[PDB]
């Protein structure tokens, strides 16, 4: 096992939710073989997350209902 090349770099440090502006969720495939959460912080660029953690899964949770008209 190892870390991938995924997004310009991992998120080398999670940051709370509270300074992620904007977010989009990466599909395994591409660059990155795993899943990733490309964050749009709104003073960090492009953050690759995978979407495996709490503070993640709770960016993209808000996505997950936003991504998905109810």
């Amino acid at each position: 096992a190892s870390n991938y090349d995924c997004c310009l770099s991992y998120i080398q440090t999670p940051l709370p939710s509270r300074a992620i502006v904007g977010f989009t969720r990466q599909m395994a495939d591409e660059a990155c073989d795993i899943n990733a959460i490309i964050f749009h912080t709104k003073k960090r660029k492009s953050v690759c997350a995978d979407p495996k953690q709490n503070w993640v899964k709770r960016a993209v949770n808000l996505l997950s209902l936003r991504v998905k008209k109810m």
